[PDB]
């Protein structure tokens, strides 16, 4: 499924990511933006074998089981396929472990290098929150 901006921060908002661990839900949009295009069902692979799923580009390395990423762990207790459901139930739930894991949402490479220290509000403005 292809979001809209404010579909999405709707359905974030319900899932209870504004201001979870201090991050307002412009920050949670940015990402999904910048990571999926707002596609819940991008993949990508990554050079060391893992690959990215979901709306929020979530890690097979450490946070769900693919069956293809060798020594990696599932901390999130999830196929990866759960990750591009059209229902972002499970992409939330995780993203709500990783953000907790100590380094905030700079976890999402996207977050850092493009949404951390710009005008994240923006993401929301005209939304019917």
């Amino acid at each position: 499924k292809v979001f809209g901006r404010c579909e999405l921060a709707a359905a974030m908002k319900r899932h209870g990511l504004d201001n979870y661990r201090g991050y307002s839900l412009g920050n949670w949009v940015c990402a999904a933006k910048f990571e999926s295009n707002f596609n819940t069902q991008a993949t990508n692979r990554n050079t060391d074998g893992s690959t990215d799923y979901g709306i929020l580009q979530i890690n097979s390395r450490w946070w769900c089981n693919d069956g293809r990423t060798p020594g990696s762990r599932n901390l999130c207790n999830i196929p990866c396929s759960a990750l591009l459901s059209s229902d972002i139930t499970a992409s939330v739930n995780c993203a709500k472990k990783i953000v907790s894991d100590g380094n905030g949402m700079n976890a999402w490479v996207a977050w850092r290098n493009r949404c951390k220290g710009t005008d994240v509000q923006a993401w929301i403005r005209g939304c019917r929150l």
